[PDB]
């Protein structure tokens, strides 16, 4: 998979932070998530922190909120250093213990509708390389990039590492966005407008990038959404105004705790079960990726698995088709998986990427 290091400038450590990523001389954060955040507050790195003075965090001004209302990264708070969102930042590199002092100019990409995430563009003496992190774009998003760009045609870019988790032809095409969102604030509607007592459970994962799904629904129906946790964005309105952990509302999209079963729940999360003594009349929706092959035709991004429950359509990552697309537009010299599908390996992947690449 990704373990921190890219070739071309190994001193930089990037959604790593364990191991041989002890010993960088910049870390990068391209999004607040477990998956990306391993080894990030271990005291084998706070240790290493105390004895190496001059290194520095950069992510997103969002990830850097978001990091910094959490009290176990806290220890970062001197060290964490935003860059404005396509705004090429020179970074000065040291060598802590010679003096080898190293340069390098990174821009931040958006990466798709997640608060806070970014893909790293590097330029420095070694090439240009880029860092997708997780990734979904919009079509011909990349192309409109016009950092990714020098003199009207792409940038000559050396490696990619890229996010691969659907880099199969089974999962040839993926609904857009759009037609994600829509399927299910039409669901959603079609719900809680029959009466005050029917209520929605959005059961998602344990992670953020559900949020501009939250805030879309919110905004269309008038509705704030049940939530655990939303100290997060206790300084982003635009976000924390359509949540709430009052859960006297029509939408829901709290957790149980993480250790039980699917099997073991019985109703939302937050124990709700009737108001005015009239029982709440709930239906689940649950957020799950689907796709289609090369040779299909999309179906209903709404998938009826019983009287009141629901799968909907929802990708944190780009398919296949996308994939191909943005590397064949790049058009690297070479293209590193960050994912292997559980369905294959990593040598694997690297060869349907092949074709894509000039070498
Ligand atoms: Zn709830």
């Amino acid at each position: 998979s990704f373990e921190g290091q890219m070739a071309e400038y190994p001193t930089i450590s990037i959604d790593r932070f364990d191991r041989e990523n002890l010993r960088a001389r910049a870390y990068f954060l391209s999004h607040c998530d477990k998956d990306h955040m391993k080894g990030l507050r271990a005291p084998t790195l706070k240790r290493r922190l105390e004895c190496s003075l001059k290194v520095y965090l950069y992510c997103s001004p969002v990830t850097k909120e978001l990091l910094l209302t959490s009290p176990k990264y806290r220890f970062w708070k001197k060290r964490i250093i935003s860059i404005e969102i396509e705004t090429p930042t020179q970074i000065s590199l040291v060598d802590e213990a010679s003096g080898e002092k190293e340069e390098i100019v990174v821009t931040l990409l958006p990466a798709g509708h997640c608060p806070g995430s970014v893909m790293f563009l590097f330029q420095g003496n070694n090439g240009t390389v880029l860092y997708t992190g997780d990734f979904r774009l919009a079509q011909g998003e990349a192309a409109r990039m016009e950092l990714l760009h020098s003199g009207g045609r792409v940038k000559d870019i050396q490696s990619v590492y890229l996010d691969t988790t659907f880099c199969d032809p089974r999962f040839y095409q993926i609904p857009s966005r759009e037609e994600c969102l829509s399927g299910v604030l039409e669901l959603v509607r079609s719900w809680i407008t029959r009466s005050p007592y029917h209520v929605v459970w959005l059961n998602c994962k344990a992670a953020y990038g559900y949020e501009y799904l939250f805030t879309n629904l919110s905004e269309e129906l008038g509705v704030q959404v049940h939530v655990n946790k939303l100290d997060m964005f206790r300084n982003m309105p635009e976000i924390l105004h359509h949540l709430t952990t009052d859960r006297n509302t029509q939408i829901h999209a709290c957790r149980h705790p993480k250790a039980e079963e699917y099997f073991q729940w019985s109703k939302l999360p937050c124990g709700i079960t009737s108001r005015n003594r009239i029982p709440l009349h709930i239906i689940s929706i649950k957020p799950s990726t689907m796709w289609f092959g090369e040779r299909s035709r999309k179906t209903n991004v709404i998938v009826r698995t019983g009287e009141s429950s629901y799968r909907a359509c929802f990708s944190f990552h780009s398919s296949y088709s996308e994939i191909k697309d943005f590397l064949s537009y790049l058009c690297p010299v070479n293209a590193y998986p960050n994912v292997i599908p559980v369905g294959t390996t990593m040598d694997k992947v690297v060869e349907i990427l092949k074709p894509l690449c000039r070498s």
